């Protein structure tokens, strides 16, 4: 990664080992569950797009969702090569598409775009679209639709909301049609009954249903 | 998390050893009461950034995560209520509107200006308060019993049902005077201890003591 | 806590989640053991109140003795008050004893106060209040008098002596109090051995009966 | 490895435990897949070419494997010899393939190289020759060729996908893909496959 | 500990969590096996006096040991107050320290850390340390099953594990090493068909005993 | 062991946990396997005499290998004490030559072995030392070493590439006499040894290829 050196500046460091396997660990037990997409965000803090592919590389496995990752990359180099189309010597160059994805670009143009003044945060943009691909991703690896999540007719409200929710954070919409009216459709009658009688916090409907 | 380096105070990374730390204590102790002190803990230092960060990896329990974000919404519009925000000051540095402070418009940089300043805008450890508001309210939800039913066993040790009486009593929302212990300790107690207890006018340790 | 950058200052740092998770642990697999004392005495080396509060906190479970602990914790701050009775402004005023169990005071307080010099060491102060409130806790714990310790007719002495002094550090008293029952509860082959030297080191008294 | 002191220069630390330890985890749990290379290189991040044989060394078992490597090295430092073929009291004598391997050169030698401006990254040069030999282990302990994967009749694309292309990593012009994961596709899924023109993403909707 | 700032000052740190655990597990799986004393001393490394303690009562079980040990403590601080005997002090100056001070029990950390940090140290960490390697040392060969005399070769024991044993039995019993100078009841225990082969070189390394046994 | 603080100076530190446990944790799971010495010399990194004698102080078990050890080194320092023979009663002030007991941390203390490590030009006690340690280690490498590598014959339904890795490992735990491709091929099984003995004594990787 880039960090700060108690000094001041700003320094390229070795991704630790303990970054590392904590990666391979949330992808070995968590697969493509959605708390990936942050704990591998989290776990790339610092990144340049080098240790952003390090990190991609490490997966074995998945190798499916990985080509629609570099897909994605594609997609989304292509578009920056669009918006910024692109040499002086000594002095530092305009990043391409696949600069960013540390394809064509060398550790140190890394370090360069982004600890130049203003920076150009290629880390941070190719962390951007990997994250998007991550999304594509996490909703193709999910399972069920949120029209099939139906409360259980023992199941406590909250663990139908539990997985009403999960299943909900799985897939890709506009958080307009994200934004309480399916989850109290899918409640099951003794609930929905119950529900209905308000005009409500969820708080209020897991209390009412408890 | 902002710490100190020579003297200056700088954003690191959350640690790995941080964020599994989290992860672990969410899925060993769900929403136990000593969950919040854990969070408050491992937030140490936190922008709004890493405290999302941390919220994020909590999968599962998305039903208390999204009760958490409504406990959010309702103190951050409590928050525009009590301080109210044109076209800011080029350069300078803008009061923080209450979804600034979730760290949902806020920048990563604005974060830290804001708790960085002299005087500091904490706003790390104002929505770590909101947070903990929320992690109480659910810690109450996932709470299944009621004090008033925590009844001492009749083949149960005393300590064993103090340590329930308490640890229910911890998951439960009211003033410490609402609390304020040892008469419904005394009454739900069973007979032979209820008998022993009632003999006295007294402390836990002399309670324990006396029916052990 | 608060410690020491390689500079010199002195310096408040966050628990680390190692001392946090270690505390846990400590409290988990040892219970209210002896040694769960001075292994919290080292964990909460440099702590402020703010950090005692922050590891009693983490304590799920045992909430008998946590309450008991308050107990002993309102008595000694009591006490406090009694012996330190009582402002200009910019100055750093005395401590009550509900500032140094950290109820009332700041961070910030608490830091001035032991950063200062001469310090007012409100963190070794509530430690060592912690520690009464701990001791009475581990004596509770404890589930056998040491009147009780008998060895065994088949038990070997050095067992038995382990029991002994283990059984004997979870009480409470002077340690002249504590300063003869162990040759007493000694079985009878054992304790004519025993009383066959002059009132002899423990390892003379192992020895001979091994 | 040689990494930045929080003041500025450029130092040798000692290989952690924590590293080592990762290394021969990582050998252990994943024998020569192919993810042992990128996580391989990134435990070797600063590495010397000393660091790189402790890495190597402490790697017991696959010991064909380590042979193979051998051989694969000694191929790389003897080209590396032809293209520079090779002192000044005081100065910096130029490296030859095996002090590169860091056979024949002393840590400050491999130190001076380094650290030197500009530098002579025989760590990094090293690290690619390893890295090719590593490529021809995990080609090798690959079982089985790209062209033996079919989608079994049962088999859901998804699992299918990730057989291919976890088997294609083991062996890019030549590995460009959307034609063999087509024709090697069981027919209910040829027929819908064949039927568009499009992306991998499509694809596996596709056959959902 | 004391240890060194990046700077070059000589400083307190707390005792690690890492250290605690290590010391901890350390007792728990070695009991008081003799390479606990190593384990021990490496562990303790730069500690003040408290830090001993520390360390020390967080050991529990082995409460018989642990009092044993107390008592090698005691005759090695009373021999300390022999050898060094200690009015009101100069005030400002530092005091020469009691064997009771040595133990961290009647110093503070401040005067600890005075000693061992002021020019030239009175190193009472390494001094209390000692004593503690005294003290483990007389458990260990306490807490040793067996001894070397009834380590005997096994009639189907392979020789390499036999003289593991022996090493293992020689290494937790307390002699001066030239006590314990080997190879003359290694050999004397050896069991018949090895004892004849052993004979048979002059008295050969361990390597050719092995070797010759083999 | 010896370090370089991020100002500049080399100085000594203590041993870290992390590698005692990671030693001791070498020993226990890898015995006396070839790549324990690898992993001896990388935990040892840095170490003065005095780091090294801990380490192998930590050592339980294996104790007739540790006494062939100190054998080993009993040889090594005596051979020292021939090639540097010593110089009257030292310079004061100065430092001393160190006789090979020294070098084994028997007669050194810290201080001095940390001089000679530090000096410039260093005495690397540390690494003379470890190079007598590592000589030891090898002994015993091939000491507790099972097999000839005469006797490692490819099983009849043993795939090559186990057969090689059986080869080669035994190889390690015995480089002129020890070049390779000759007996790993007359060891080969009949199936095998037609395959291979068919190119022109070929790279490992084609005598794999050919037998897969
Ligand atoms: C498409 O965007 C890309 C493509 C490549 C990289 N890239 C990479 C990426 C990082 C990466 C990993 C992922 F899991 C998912 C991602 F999205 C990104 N790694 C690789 O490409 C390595 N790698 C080899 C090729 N194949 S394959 O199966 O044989 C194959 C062959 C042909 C076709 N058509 C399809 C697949 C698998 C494979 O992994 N590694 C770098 C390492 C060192 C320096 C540079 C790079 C760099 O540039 C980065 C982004
Ligand atoms: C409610 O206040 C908020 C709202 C959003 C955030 N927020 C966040 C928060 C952090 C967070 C996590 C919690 F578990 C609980 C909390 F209280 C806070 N997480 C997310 O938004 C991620 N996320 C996706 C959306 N949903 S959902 O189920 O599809 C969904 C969709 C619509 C409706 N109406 C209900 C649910 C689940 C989910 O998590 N992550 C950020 C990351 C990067 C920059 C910014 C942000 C930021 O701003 C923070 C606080
Ligand atoms: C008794 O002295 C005290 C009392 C409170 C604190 N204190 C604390 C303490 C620290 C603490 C934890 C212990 F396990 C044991 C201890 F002795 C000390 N914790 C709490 O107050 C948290 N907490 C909630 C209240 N109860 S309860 O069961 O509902 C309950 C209900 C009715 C009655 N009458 C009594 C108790 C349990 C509980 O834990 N946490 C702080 C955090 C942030 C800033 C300040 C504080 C601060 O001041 C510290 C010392
Ligand atoms: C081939 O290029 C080389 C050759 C040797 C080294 N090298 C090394 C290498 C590192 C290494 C490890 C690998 F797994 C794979 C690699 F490719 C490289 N290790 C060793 O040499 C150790 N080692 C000895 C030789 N054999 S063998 O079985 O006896 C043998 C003998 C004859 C024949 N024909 C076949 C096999 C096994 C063995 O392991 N260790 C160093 C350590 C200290 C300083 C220097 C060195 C240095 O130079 C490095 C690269
Ligand atoms: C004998 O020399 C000593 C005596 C005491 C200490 N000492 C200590 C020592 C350190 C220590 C631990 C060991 F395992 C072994 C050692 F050798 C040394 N620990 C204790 O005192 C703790 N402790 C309490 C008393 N008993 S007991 O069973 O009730 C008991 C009762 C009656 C009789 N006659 C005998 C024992 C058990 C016990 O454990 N802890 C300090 C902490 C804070 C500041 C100071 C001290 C300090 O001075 C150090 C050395
Ligand atoms: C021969 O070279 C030597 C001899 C001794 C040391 N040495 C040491 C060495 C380091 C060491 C460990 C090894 F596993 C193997 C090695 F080769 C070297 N350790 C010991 O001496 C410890 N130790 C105790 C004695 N015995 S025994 O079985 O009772 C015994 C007694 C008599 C006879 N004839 C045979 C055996 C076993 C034992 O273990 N520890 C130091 C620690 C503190 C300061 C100094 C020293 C120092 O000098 C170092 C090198």
């Amino acid at each position: 990664p880039i960090v700060q050196n108690l000094q001041g500046q700003m320094v390229h460091q070795c991704i630790s080992p303990r970054t590392l396997n904590a990666w391979v660990k949330v992808v070995e037990e968590k697969a493509f569950s959605p708390e990936v997409i942050p704990m591998f965000s989290a776990l790339s803090c610092g990144a340049t797009p080098q240790d952003l592919n390090t990190m991609l590389n490490t997966v074995g496995g998945h190798q499916a969702a990985m080509q629609m990752l570099k897909e994605t990359i594609n997609e989304e180099a292509a578009e920056w090569d669009r918006l910024h189309p692109v040499i002086a010597p000594g002095q530092m160059r305009e990043p391409r598409g696949s600069d960013i994805a540390g394809t064509t670009s060398t550790l140190q143009e890394q370090i360069g775009w982004m600890t130049h003044n203003p920076p150009i945060p290629v880390g941070e943009i190719y962390k951007r679209w990997i994250i998007l691909g991550l999304n594509k991703i996490v909703r193709m690896y999910s399972p069920t639709s949120i029209l099939d999540i139906r409360q259980g007719p023992k199941e406590p409200f909250r663990d139908y909301v539990d997985r009403f929710y999960k299943t909900l954070r799985a897939e890709q919409a506009s958080q307009e049609v994200k934004n309480e009216t399916l989850l109290v459709q899918n409640a099951n009658p003794d609930c929905k009954t119950i529900l209905k009688a308000l005009g409500a916090t969820l708080e209020e409907m897991m209390t009412a249903c408890q």
